[PDB]
Order: structure tokens, then C-alpha cells, then sequence
């Protein structure tokens, strides 16, 4: 089935998980055809900032993970971001997300892989499309069955991320894809959610296996991505359009 | 409104090869309606790599063999210049006069077109940001310019290499029409080529744009210039039907600028 | 003998250029060991904006230059910028020179070539330093002889120019290599001024055959590259230090 | 001020290999005295492209290997962790610890150096811009670093290509003392390579910074990482030289920041 990953960036609270879990869980029961999976972070590793605003622990996030899992009965992803997170986290996710600045850590894949999981890398932005392929082949050393690679952009000079749509086809050849609508847009360190939409219109005309997109109640407030997250009341809208758009489009999807 | 499809052999190697193609647009013309075909060959490759590669068989001969086409077949016409001087007298025959991607900045070849009273094509040059386009446009403007397209050729990413940055399709449709350049995009000056020339034409309708250039060639391997990335003329069609379709379901999703 | 190619950027009148000419007369007779050229627009062909200054058209430009070069005895150099320009420039062009985005513009190098005149060949922001070899080629071929190719940095992302320092030892394999150190930082369409000095030092540790740098007695005033011209004040300072560091360096300079 | 050189095999393929490198660098500090060397060698490359490509020989044995350079030779160590738990025992031998490009943005792997007391040298990620360290250094400080350290190791350019974009060094001179890796500026991840290393260090130090970083192996033909870009042993003393000559005559030049 397609995929749709979706929830908010960070998880700022059980509270808001169970909120956008109610809306995801709806669209569940609305577009049978495909996956939803529910995303958020328990740690934002990597904020600019050292003032910013990181999470409240790998315990609390793996228990609303488990309370979104339990009380609307949806898949789970959230990334790790050290080798020892992979078990505990896995008790919870059905996949394990590696972050992108951290796609090439052999260990992290290999932990990521061992729990059995289904492991989803996002492409560094410094990482060639045809180079994900050793990404792929260390996670099925390790034992991984279900892999996914993620677009996400690519360094574009300083503060700026292109997406090269090449790397659809190019990654369709060792592993599933997944577009994410939301980072991509982002500028590292121009207006960023106009952009959200049309690219993820481009991605299913090209042909991808899923799309990844943050959503916030409301953006404005997010404690992580505020600039980039979708308001959940558009989800149900661009859902919908992506299928459209992939029905028609997919007769042309190359053989790959 | 009506789509633009700009194709055509890339460059005029014979009066001969110009009949072949333009006979197949013209045919293509009659069944797709909606679409506005514009048949398109250069006269002249004024910046080949090497000195020995083909440039053309000259501008008279170009533009007669260009009106021949339009005269048999009654299809608009584009071609690209070089020179300001050249404008003129490629105005007697081209509805659409281009502009190369390298030159894009170059005021006198600018305004030299603006002022033959045709509209004028751009391609944006692989050095320039999107919205730096809007001065080119008001360049254009400046000079008389009625109708402006700008396309999207892809940008220079590391050496030899061109990305296309889709954000540039909604950003420059804020001053101009926008037409998607699906062959030379895929072009490495100097990923791979035209395996990818498909996958982007539909990521290009599906962000929305109000036309597509294309390439087309009877037998691509044996064209004297851009070889690699011409489409086989037998493959037009089904190219063109499948935008048609892909952009008719995303168009209700076309955002207003 | 090393080369330093400077002067103002645009033809703003005879009096800046005799000015300007006068300073670099100075400097021409107390560094002997460099052969300075007096360099200067008759006109900037792409301003961004049509409302930009542009110059007083070729005929007064030459005539500028010409009485440049009849003061003060200093060689002449300009840039053309379509084919029928190179002929009445090369009547007081020691060196044509052709702009980087027509760098590759067949006909334009060829009427250069034709006119027996040197030609100096601004290497397109949109070129890899390997693909020059063609540049030199075509000229070659139009029977050029003293064929100079110039760095003047290389798009990286949008609105940057980034300065790849390996270029410089591969054109040379091909051709005498220049160093434009005034439109090598400034940004298309950061903080250009204060990198300006520390990239011409480095042009010259690594090995050029000479630099090129736009000077103004007011870089504020000045109708082009307002933010990038150098002092005139400045230009004696600079130009001893990179004979300095050559002196030195040079002993290191990769065969080539 | 004593300027760094921070050199050394890429990674510790054997305590022979380390002892073999590590007196020739005690050699060298002995003729060069107005420079502070420090012996690098990395006990794990935790990102190599293939899952079959030497990794080494364990955390354990490494630092031992280091210790016993450390103790031979009497000179400064330094070697790179890749995960939080490491600072601690590689703070054991190492004066400066080292951050990998790829997690110069991971916020506990930094504080986990910060907070061993040891110098602390990130290596500046493909990804990031010269301004943006800034934070990088604010988040070391935060945790306790008080002897920080920037290395330039070049930025993407396009695929498999690095550009080495020289006004970094005063930007990240501003917060840090930087250091130019004349190693991995010059790999093409996934121009040629080797045959740049000497051009691009002199370009580093007439710019002006605080010290090179640069990977020597005695045979690096027979390295088991990095053997494309790694410095012949015999010749580090003249690349030495050749940088100290050009840094003192480039000097009395360097901007104050
Ligand atoms: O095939 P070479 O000679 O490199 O030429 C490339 C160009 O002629 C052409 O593709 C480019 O679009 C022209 O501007
Ligand atoms: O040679 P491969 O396996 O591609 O590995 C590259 C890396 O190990 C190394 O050069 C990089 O500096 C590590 O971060």
C-alpha cells in the first residue's frame, strides 16, 4: 500500500500525539488503500541552538508512542540518534527512522537493523542518490528486511536544500522510497511551506512508495519545524490530491 | 488554457528533417486541440563545446527552411538568436523568439527581440536564481515586449551537472508565463540523461506551468547536436497525452500567484 | 612577468580613467618586474536592472583608452561583447577580453582570435575548470596566440560565487592563468569587500600567471561594483604583498 | 603563536604502524619547534561507504596504540568519537578530541567532549556554512570547552565533489581557531585528489589559520583507509617547511577579526 507517514516533529506532548493521532486515525479509516504511520521525535538531536527546545526524554516519548499505538491501533516510527536507542525504542516502532547527518553511522544502521524493524534512512544531504545503495546493503548485512530511503533535499550552496527528483528512480532500485514533503523545503541553519504542496505533487507524478509529512494543530506553536509543519486540518486535502495525482500518474511509473 | 508544447528537431540539419518532424507535430496539432504546438530548431549552435562540432547551415538558410515548415503546416514558429542583429530578421518568420540560457542577461539581444513586436522566450540562465528573473522580464517590458515566457533549464550543481529546482516554476510565474525545458535539463554540460527526461516533464505539470520544450528527433543517435537527450520522434505522442492527463488531475491543485 | 590587470570597472568618464591610469603609471614604474594593463569597460552589457548604468557607448570608450594608453604608455585591455565590437577594440586592446557568461560563444572568440590581439577568456561561473581546454582550442584555431584564462568563481547555490582553488593548476596546462580577485566574492543578482585580500594571497601560494582587481579612488561613487572595487589607495599595499607571498610560494609551484 | 599541525595515519592499522609514523613526527617536532604537533589516528572509521571496508581494530586497542605513541614519543594525541559514551575513555589519552563532520551538529556527542576537559576539535560538516559554527562552538562552550577548534574539510559541491570555499577561515576565525584538513578537502566522497593537497595547504596558510591537518601513511598506496589522499611519510618535512615559509611571509597580512 502507499505510505503516508505523518504526526507532529517533535513530540512536545502526550497530549498533542493523541490529538493529531485522532485525525491521522481518521484519515486511516477514510483512505483504506493506504498506510498511515504515525511520526514523531522523542529527541531533536541536532537544533541550531543549545538553548533550544530538544524534548523530554527517550522514556516519556517511547510511552505516548505506545499510548497513540494502543489507543488508535496505528503504526509507529520515530528516529533514533545512538546505537542503544534502537531496542528500547523498538519495542514501540514499527519502524526506526535514521536521521539524515547520521545515514552513514554503520553502527546506528546495524543496531537499527538487529531489532528487526523495518528501517527507514533519510538521504544525507551531502549523500549521491546512487550512493544510498551501500546504505541499503549495510542494513541487509545487519539483517534488515523492510528498507526505506527518504528524500529530503540536498546541500544547494550555504542555507538551501534542492530536491533532484532523479533520485526517485535512481534509490527505486534498492529500496522503497519516501518523499519527505516537509524538510525539503527548509533552508538549513526560499519560503518554505509554499512550496510543501507543489513538490509533493511532483513526487507522486515522478513516482515514489510513500510520503513523509510533519503536521501541527497548529504550526505557529510548534516547539520544533514551526515554519514547516503542515496545519492538520490541509492533511485530508493534500492526501487526497497526492492520490489523484498518483492514480492518473502511475500508469507511467517506470518499471524500477 | 492552452497548453504550449514547444518541440522540434534541435538543430536545423537539413530543410528535409524540418518537413519529417513538423509534419508529425502537425498531426499531433490536430488531435491534440487543447495544446498550442510551436515547432522550434535552431539555425545556428552559436556555443558548441568544440570548434569542430555542427553549428548550422546558416541563418537564411535556417529561416527559409523554418518558413517552409510553417507554410506546409501553418504551425507557429521559434527559434533562437545570438546577436542583436539577428533579431530582425528572424522576426520575419518567428512567432516566439528565444533567447539561449546564456545570454538571458544580455540587455541588447533583450530588447532587440522586445521591439520586433513577437513574443519572446527566455531560457533562464543556469547561473540565475529564480527571482532574478523578474528584472529580465522587466528588461523585456522595457523594450516592448507584449508576451514573455521564461523557462526552466535546470542549474548549475557541482561540474558538469544540472539539478532542477521546482520551486523556480511557481516563483517565476509570479512575473511571466512558465514553460518546463524537459531535454536540456537532463543534459550533462560538458544523474544520467534521457532515462530521466519522462520523470521530470510529469514532476513539471504536476507543480504547473503553462507549457513544455521538447526536443524530438526521427533517429536521436544519428542528430548532429544533443544526440543523447533528443526524443524519438515515434515517442511524442504518448509524451504529450500523458502531461495532458497528469496535468488535468493536478490542476485543480495549481495554486494562484 | 607576473601580470596585474587593474583599473576601474566601468568607463565612467576620462577623467577617472587618467586618473586611475596615473596611480597605476606610478605603480608600473616602481614594481618593473610586473606588466600592469589598464583595464576598463566602455560598457556593462548585463546590469541586472535596465535602469543601471551601462557606460557612453564604445566609440567615446576606445577614445578613453586610447588616451590612457597615449599618457601614460600603459597596455590596454577591454571586453567585447558582440563580434563586430572586437575589430575597433583591438585598434587600442592589447587584450581582448571576453565576458564569462559569453565564454563560450564561438563566433565572439573568434572575432577576438582574428584580430591578432591577446585574449583573455573570463571562465563562466556555469564551467568546469576542464572544459576551458575547448575555450583555448576555438581560439587557438581563429589563430589566436597570447590566450589567457581567467578565475572568476563558480556558482554555489543561489546568489554565491565560490572560488575552487584547484582550477588554477588545471587551466594552466592549457593556458596562462589570471586571478580575478574583485568579481570572485561578490554575490549574484558574503561580505564581498573583506575577502578580497585573503583570496588573492591564496591565488597566488597556490601559482597564477597574474591577478586581476578593479580599483576606484571612491569605490562608493563608482557606477558599477560599487561594493567590490578596491581603493586606489589600497592597490600598492596589496600588489607588494602578493609579490611577496609569490616570491616565496613560487618556489613550490607544481611543474605545469 | 605556535601554530598546529595535527598529522597521522588515517586509521590505527596496527600499534607498528603508529609507532613507525609517530617518530617521524617526534623527529619533526624536534627541527620545528615553533610548532605544536599533535599524532592523530582514528581507533574506528564508524562511516565507511561499504559495510566490507576496514573499521579497525576496536576503542581498546586503539587508545592503548595511542597511549603507547603518547609515551614513546611524548607528543599530543588526538583521536575522534562517534558516539557520547566514548568521550570518556578516549579522553584517557587524547589532548584534543575530535568530532566527526557528519555529527558536528550532535548536541550530546559535543557536550560529552566538553565536559572531559580536553580540547575539543569539530571537524566543520559538509552541510554547514561557515556562519553557522558559530552555534557549534556556543553549545561546546555551554558544556564546558575551553580550548575549541574549527577544521575545514571542504563543502558539497554537486555529487561525490568538495570545494573548499576559503573564506571560511576568517568567518570561523571570528568564534574558534581554525584548522584546514588538507586530507579530506580534496576526496571526491562516494577534481582529482591527491595531486591538490600541496596547492590547496598553501592557499590555507597565506589566507592564515592556526594550524593543518593532514593524514601521512608510509605507504599509502597500502593504507587501509583513506589511501588515495594520504600524505608519503617522506614527504611531510617539505610540505612542513613550505607552510611555515609561506605562513610567516603571508603573515604581517592577516586581517584582525
Ligand atoms: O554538445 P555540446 O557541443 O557540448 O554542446 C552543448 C550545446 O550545443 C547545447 O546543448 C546547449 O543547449 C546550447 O546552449
Ligand atoms: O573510503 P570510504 O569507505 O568511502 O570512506 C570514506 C570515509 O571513511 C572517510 O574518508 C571520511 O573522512 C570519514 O568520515
Amino acid at each position: 500500500k502507499f505510505l503516508v507517514i505523518a504526526g507532529p516533529c517533535a513530540i512536545e506532548s502526550e497530549e498533542l500525539l493523541l490529538k493529531v493521532g485522532e485525525e491521522i486515525k481518521r484519515l486511516s479509516e477514510k483512505f483504506k488503500e493506504v498506510e498511515f504511520v504515525f511520526k514523531s521525535s522523542f529527541d531533536k538531536a541536532n537544533r541550531s541552538s543549545i538553548h533550544s527546545f530538544r524534548g523530554h526524554g527517550l522514556e516519556y516519548g517511547v510511552k505516548a508512542l505506545r499510548k497513540v499505538k494502543e489507543e488508535f491501533g496505528l503504526k509507529i516510527t520515530t528516529d533514533i540518534h545512538e546505537s542503544w536507542q534502537a531496542e528500547p525504542v523498538a519495542e514501540v516502532a514499527d519502524i526506526i527512522q535514521i536521521p539524515a547527518f547520521l545515514c552513514g553511522q554503520t553502527d546506528l544502521l546495524l543496531a537499527a537493523a538487529k531489532t528487526g524493524r523495518a528501517v527507514n534512512v533519510k538521504k544525507g544531504q551531502f549523500l549521491a542518490p546512487w550512493d544510498t545503495k551501500n546504505v541499503v546493503e549495510k542494513l541487509k548485512f545487519g539483517g534488515a528486511k523492510e528498507i526505506y530511503l527518504t528524500e529530503r533535499g540536498t546541500t544547494f550552496g550555504y542555507n538551501n536544500l534542492v530536491v533532484d527528483f532523479r533520485s526517485l528512480p535512481i534509490m527505486k532500485q534498492w529500496a522503497k522510497v519516501i518523499y519527505d514533503a516537509t524538510h525539503s523545503v527548509q533552508l538549513p541553519g526560499g519560503g518554505m511551506r509554499e512550496f510543501i504542496f507543489p513538490l509533493i505533487r511532483a513526487a507522486v507524478a515522478v513516482g515514489c512508495d510513500g510520503v513523509f509529512m510533519e503536521t501541527h494543530p497548529e504550526p505557529e506553536k510548534a516547539l520544533s519545524d514551526a515554519s514547516t509543519q503542515l496545519p492538520l486540518s490541509q492533511l485530508e486535502g493534500i492526501i487526497e490530491a497526492i492520490l489523484e495525482i498518483r492514480e492518473v500518474a502511475s500508469k507511467y511509473y517506470e518499471t524500477i
